[PDB]
């Protein structure tokens, strides 16, 4: 299921960001 996405860095370093 889909919620919230966040991005990572390189499989490191992510900015969660739920809207």
């Amino acid at each position: 299921r889909r919620w919230c996405f966040r991005v990572c860095y390189r499989g490191r370093f992510c900015y969660r960001k739920c809207r």
